[PDB]
């Protein structure tokens, strides 16, 4: 049994921008209730339960390349 | 018996701007309420409960390139 | 048993903008209210129970290219 | 037995614009209710139970190029 | 037994605009009312239960090319 | 047995526009109410229970090309 | 046995504007009212119950293209 | 039995940007409340419970590249 | 048996910006309260639960690439 | 058995920035309140229970590149 | 049984930068209550139960290059 | 000359309701347009000039009685 | 001369209910439009110009005696 | 001359009710829109543009009595 | 010459009320847009342009008694 | 000349309830704009231009008696 | 010349209730927008321009009583 | 010439409540913008420009009285 | 000539509550924006330019009682 | 000529109140910005420009009675 | 000439409170932010110019008496 | 000329409490921001220009009287 | 001329309480920042300019009477 396995990639993932700008981000802030009784987590949960977040996000260049290679006998 | 695998990719994903300019992001808040009891979360369960969120993702160049080289036996 | 799997790709996603301009996100706050009494979640379940959520997505140059090579015996 | 996978492609997904311009989003905020007892979810159940969420994507530059590549024996 | 699979593809899917302009989203917030009792949901199942949303997607530059790829023995 | 499969595909997919212009999109909102007890689920089920969804979908430039290749032994 | 596939494809979607103009789409919000008490969905069932939903689709060039290649034995 | 993984990348994923600019986050305080009684979890679970967090993420040249190779016998 | 696993990876992530700018993050303090019993966390486990945080995370050049090569016999 | 494992990585994870600028971090402090009785952790948990905390990571070049070989008998 | 194991690496993590500039970080000083009664922490578990902390991290140049080599029979 | 004035008035305006009961009212909302230039309104002139008005007036026990004495010279 | 001006009353406008019960409101958000130029408004003129109101009056128990006495020489 | 002037007035405006019951008013947002160009009032003039108003008005009780005694030479 | 004014008033207006029950109100907010040029307001004008405005009025016994007495020579 | 003003009142404004109840007011926030340029008031003008109010008047008994007494020579 | 002036009042605005409840008033942020040039008040003159405001008055007994005498010569 | 002014007053404003309750009032905040260029104020104006304003008035007793008594020559 | 003036008052203002009771203010932080170039204030004029306030008055008893009495020649 | 001035008042403005009870004020801080230019104040004018308050005013037992005697020649 | 000044007053403004309770006042810090560039006052003039105040006013009995006589010729 | 003024005033502002209670002021610190170039304060100006100040007044009874007698010729 | 002042006043401004209790200040340091260039004052003008402070004030028995008695010719 024989087995090759050579794949090439050659990928340019670019990005040119002048300028971005003036960007502006003023929320007003809210309101958030939760009301629970119990909780049981198990086995790869990941949970949010009461959040009030901004976030801003201005990367100058937003570029993500994912590969997966995988082989299996 | 004998495989080949010489997959070959060249490709480009470009992205040019200029300027992206005035960008304003002005939410007024809201109220959330949740009421629960019980949870029982397993095996890769993510979840979120109650949440008032503001994002503002101004990324100059936005390119993602996914690749999923497979091969079983 | 003899296999080739050679698939060539050359693509070019091109995104050209000379400037987006002014953008504005003015939401007024609404309310949302969920009630339940028990929750079982299992075996990849991703939920979002109560939500009041604003975002302002303005990324110079959007672009996604998706390849799935796959390969069995 | 034999098996040849060639499959060429070059394709161009061009995308230019001069200037978007003013873009203007300015929602009433409304209300949501929801009312449950029990939830059971399993096997990949993705769900979104109670939302009042708005979005302003403005990509200058939107392509998205999708490939699937398949072979089995 | 042979077989031969060379699919050549050569498209250009152009998009050419000088300026979007002026665009306005003003929606005026609603009201949204549901009430259920228990929920069983199970292999791969997607809901949407209760929504108020709003979306404004202006790319300058929309185009999508999906190509399914598929060979069995 | 010869099997031979070359499909050849050139197409252009254009589209041109000087400037879409002013677009206005100003919904009155409205009410939805929904009443149920039970929900069962199963098997690639995809539901939206309750929704008033506004959304201004104003891309310059839409073009999709969808090409499904096949083949079976 | 012999077989042979070489389907030519040589297609321009031309799509030229010079420009839309003043699009205005101003819904007044009614009232939906639903009442159900059982619901049983499986293999490949998508609904949408209640629903009050405004889209203003504005795309500067419009031109979806579709072909479906099969071939069995 | 031979075996050959020779997987060969070379990609450029490249961020130009000019100058970012003036980019200002002034969010409003709100208000969270969570309220629970017993916490159960177990076997990789992250959770997040009450939160009002803002984050004002600007990094000039933004890009991520994740490559899984992998090989089981 | 033989196996033989020679990876080549030649990558560059770069990143060019020639001047971030006037970077200002002036959020203004909410309240957060949260009301537990009992907590049981165990196997690897990390939460948090109370919290009010700002973070202002402003890199010149950001790119992180990840390789994980794995090979079990 | 003869088992071979020589992954070349020559990779240029590059950032250049002219000069960042001025950065300005003006947070108001909120409030926070957390409420407990009983705390069982074990095996591996890491929490933050109530926390006000300021961030201001201003690195100039940011770059962080993982690699996690493994080899399995 | 033969095992060889020559990963070969060479990679240049560069940063670059003109000058930071000046860097601010003014932060009002809040409040923060944590009530609990018994604490019981074992097996690799770190807390941090009330904080509020202040960091300015201005590191010129952050590089962090993480190998983990691994080997097992 | 001799006036007299002695108007004897004694009347019961009764209403007597066990239950008014469940009274609704869902009106759907419509639309109205007013195009006017110039407007001269005086002495003692109410308008009301475009209006959408939902009035549900249910008083359990609806009596005016009106008494207009008068008396000149 | 000589004038007398005695009027009796003695009335009693009862309202008796036992319980109004389950009244509802719910009206669908409509739109209204009004353009004008100039308006001139002038000696006790009272307008509504542009007006999407929504009243409920439920008062328990609705009653108004109006007496209007008058006498002049 | 001679003038006398006596009313005599002795009135109850009674009000019973049991109990109002459940009164709910939700109604769904609308939109209104008013354009003017120049506006000139006097003279005891009360004027209301644009309005998009809700009351609820449940007084247990609801009497108004209005006596006006004039007198005059 | 001689004038008498005795006028005698005995009135009682009674409000008399179980319980008032569970009254709601919950509004969606809608949209509202004024457009002037020029207001010139003199002599006793009394304004209201663009308002949102909500209000819930559960006054427990609601009774106004207006008495104006006026005498003039 | 004799003149006499001997006007006798003797009135009660009663106002019994047992309970108001549970009253809630849930508002959904709207949005209001108003543009003008010039504004020029005068001798008791009072204004309210731009406003979202929301008020919960809830008071237990409500009486207003109004009496305006005059004499004139 | 003689001139009498004795009004005689005896009045009771009486307010009794056994107890109001549970009285909740949750409103909804919405956005407000005022733009002017130039203003110009005299001569009695109270404005409100651009408000967000939420009041919630619960008096315990509400009674206003207002005498207005007055006498001219 | 004779003047007599004995005007006699003799009222009893009560007002009994046995417990107001439980009142909540949590408004979620929005947003206020307010745009002038020049303002002249004069001769008893006052004004409020931009504001939002939460207030919970909550008096056990609510009783003004209000008496102007006025003579003149 | 002879002036008299002898007004003679006797009320009781009573206020009688049982007790107020839990009384809950939890405002969420809105953001307020006022833009003005010139400012004259004169005679008497009090403004209020950029506010938020919360504000909880819960006096047990409020009663005010204004008399002004008057007397000119 | 002849004056006489001897009003007579006796009044109890009685305030009697059990206990307030627990009363809580836990606003969230939001954001005020104001901009000016030039400022020209006289001749008893009060200006607020630019506040954050919060005020919990709980006086037991709160009573404020005026009285304006005048009297002039 | 002649003149009288005897006004006669007493009055009791009682204030009884069993024990007011636990009163807590806890806000969130805010932001706030003024920009000016001259400043001119005069003639009685009090300015409050950037201000971030928190007041806790809980006195136990709270009367104000106020009683202004004047007389001039 | 004669003149008399024996005003006589006979006051007892009363103030009785059992005891405040548990008052608890925990505000977080802000931030505040005031920047103007020139002042100039004249004839009676006070002014408070930049502040964040926490005050608890308590007084066990609090009590002001205020009379203001004056005469003049 | 004959002039005579003989005010009476007799008055106990009265203040009885039990124990004040457990009063608790824990105000959290905020930030303030003020820049001005010149500065001119003159004529009874007090200025507070840059403060951060607070204030315990708790007297057992708040009372302050005010007399000010004044005579002129
Ligand atoms: F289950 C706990 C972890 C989950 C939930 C929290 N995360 C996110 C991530 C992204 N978004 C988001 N939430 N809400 C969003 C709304 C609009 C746009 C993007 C949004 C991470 C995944
Ligand atoms: F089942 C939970 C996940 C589902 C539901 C939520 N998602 C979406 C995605 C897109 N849209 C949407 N909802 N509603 C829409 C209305 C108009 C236009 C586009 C819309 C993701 C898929
Ligand atoms: F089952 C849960 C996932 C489903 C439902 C939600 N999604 C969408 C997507 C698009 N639209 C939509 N809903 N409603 C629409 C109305 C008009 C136009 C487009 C619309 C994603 C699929
Ligand atoms: F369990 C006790 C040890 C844990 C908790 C404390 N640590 C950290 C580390 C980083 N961050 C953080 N906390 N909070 C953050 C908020 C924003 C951004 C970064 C942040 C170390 C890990
Ligand atoms: F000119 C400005 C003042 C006018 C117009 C507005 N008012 C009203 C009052 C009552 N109704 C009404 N409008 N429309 C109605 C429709 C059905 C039933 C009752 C209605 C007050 C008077
Ligand atoms: F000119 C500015 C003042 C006018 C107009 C506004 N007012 C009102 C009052 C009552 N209603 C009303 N409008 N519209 C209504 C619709 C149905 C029922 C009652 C209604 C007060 C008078
Ligand atoms: F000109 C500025 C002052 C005017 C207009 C505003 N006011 C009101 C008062 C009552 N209502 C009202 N408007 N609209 C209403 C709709 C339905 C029912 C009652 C209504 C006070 C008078
Ligand atoms: F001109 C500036 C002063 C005017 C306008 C503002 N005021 C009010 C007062 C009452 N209402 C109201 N507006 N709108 C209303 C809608 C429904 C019911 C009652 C309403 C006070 C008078
Ligand atoms: F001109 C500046 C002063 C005016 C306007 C502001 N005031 C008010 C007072 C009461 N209300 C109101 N506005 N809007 C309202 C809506 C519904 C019900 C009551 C309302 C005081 C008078
Ligand atoms: F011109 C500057 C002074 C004016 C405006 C501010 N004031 C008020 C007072 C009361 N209310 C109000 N505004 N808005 C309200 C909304 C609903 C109910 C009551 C309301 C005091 C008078
Ligand atoms: F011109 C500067 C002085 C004016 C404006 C500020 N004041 C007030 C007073 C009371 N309220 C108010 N504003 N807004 C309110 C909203 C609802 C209810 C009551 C309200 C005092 C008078
Ligand atoms: F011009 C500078 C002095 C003016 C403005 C500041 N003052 C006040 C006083 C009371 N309130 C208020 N403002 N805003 C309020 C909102 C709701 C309720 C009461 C309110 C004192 C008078
Ligand atoms: F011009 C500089 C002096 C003025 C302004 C500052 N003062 C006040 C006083 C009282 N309040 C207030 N401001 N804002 C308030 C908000 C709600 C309730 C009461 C309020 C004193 C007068
Ligand atoms: F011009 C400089 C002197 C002025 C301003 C400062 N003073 C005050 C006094 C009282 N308050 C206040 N400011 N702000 C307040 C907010 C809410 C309640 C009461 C308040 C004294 C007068
Ligand atoms: F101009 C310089 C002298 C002025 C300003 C400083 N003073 C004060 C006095 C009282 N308060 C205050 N400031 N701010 C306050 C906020 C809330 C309550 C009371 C307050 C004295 C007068
Ligand atoms: F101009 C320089 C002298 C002035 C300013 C300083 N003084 C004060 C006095 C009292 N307070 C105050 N400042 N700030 C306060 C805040 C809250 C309550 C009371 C306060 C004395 C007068």
């Amino acid at each position: 049994v024989q087995i090759v396995y050579k794949p090439v990639d050659l990928s340019k993932v670019t990005s040119k921008c002048g300028s971005l700008g003036n960007i502006h981000h003023k929320p007003g802030g809210g309101q958030v209730e939760v009301k629970s009784e119990k909780l049981d987590f198990k086995d790869r949960v990941q949970s949010k339960i009461g959040s009030l977040d901004n976030i801003t996000h201005v990367p100058g260049g937003g570029n993500k390349k994912i590969e997966t290679h995988k082989l299996t006998f």
